[PDB]
């Protein structure tokens, strides 16, 4: 079974996938980064496409035109933005409003419009819910970078230059050695999906495959790298 | 003359500001408006102002015309809510998006399924999302009958849908057509209204981009539904 998809949730899906492989002698294969990088192999053997949010998911399942039912997008788990700071926090952030209140230089997660990438729109929709134009203005006065997630990545986009990236728990919860996560505000922060979509005629190894991605067994795995059902 | 370009949606709030600034000033402002793919040619021949709906689509857009606009420069103004726009009278009595996840229901989003940059993207998942609960957020998606840009100057599906996720300012802009229902505040997000001037911009362009900020503009986005506080 072929999977295609982001870095990021490859994490986990590596895991499970090698779990899936003890049990049932099934090998399960995780292709996972930029999409340019696998575009032209998934074109050729994807089975499943892994997405790290709805709107890229979208995005990507809408590239390959017929081999793919874009209705057929399932979501299966979700998980919070962060805000990533140097080790130990040495700003002391806080949350959003301290990055907009305070004299910092932040990273978020924006495709400009030049790829499918999970972290389009999030760093608007959490500050804006201030509802305040001034701590929007502000917030993006400090931005210093509009690129895509880490991803598959395990260095940051200006690591010894800046000082916080919003991000998602999970890339922290897999790179425990870089960075400190600080929770968002809960009345400010968003939650995005992981989700899967099969090939259609799909082969029953396949489907069966997506069915334990709703085991107890890879539930358990996902949870570990932070990504919830409730 | 002051051209400016950038998605339906804002052009009604900025065709009356234009309009207000020509009558005082004699400076004549040029409102081009819709689909990026409409005008595009034409702007990067005469673009003074590019304005955008989004942050993430105003980003995109600038970042399509090379050295002309320096992204950087992307002034955030204005921001207004979600909504849920239902057909006309809402007879499905529809409460909010946990309604519209729980009832059998035809959804239309304004997403642009990375074919064009488009205002939407991300909204309803960002929103739907706050509920925290995966079977919620697969209960609104499986509603979803259309995956489409908000109609911005243009419903898609106006016959055929019974809600479409929007925004206020198109309500605002299209007083006549459908019931807005104004989504649970705990869920709902907000995007803003920006403007970035071309790299050399004229003195009359700047001047234009301060009375954006004017209590007379003020006064105008309100009446469309954009909001500072």
């Amino acid at each position: 079974v072929n999977l295609y998809g982001p870095g990021g949730p490859h994490t986990a899906l590596k895991d499970i996938a090698n779990k899936y492989s003890e049990k049932t002698g099934v090998k399960v294969n995780v292709n996972f980064g930029p999409q340019a990088t696998w575009f032209e192999k998934a074109k050729k053997d994807a089975d499943i496409l892994f997405g790290a949010s709805d709107q890229s998911a979208l995005a990507i399942a809408s590239d390959f035109g017929k081999d793919f039912n874009v209705s057929k997008i399932k979501p299966l788990y979700f998980r919070e933005a962060i805000i990533l700071t140097q080790k130990g926090n040495p700003l002391k952030i806080k949350g959003l409003k301290d990055l907009a209140n305070k004299k910092v230089r932040i990273v978020v997660p924006e495709g400009a419009g030049k790829s499918n990438t999970s972290g389009t729109g999030v760093w608007e929709d959490m500050i804006g819910r201030t509802q305040d134009i001034k701590t929007i203005q502000n917030f993006r006065n400090n931005i210093v970078a509009f690129v895509p997630n880490s991803g598959s990545a395990r260095k940051l986009f200006a690591q010894d230059q800046a000082d916080a990236w919003i991000t998602w728990i999970d890339w922290s919860k897999s790179n425990p050695d870089i960075g400190t996560a600080v929770a968002i505000e809960k009345d400010l922060v968003v939650y995005r999906t992981f989700n899967v979509i099969a090939k259609e005629g799909a082969s029953k190894e396949t489907q069966d495959f997506i069915a334990y991605l709703s085991s107890k067994e890879a539930k358990e795995i996902f949870k570990k790298y932070g990504w919830r059902e409730h």
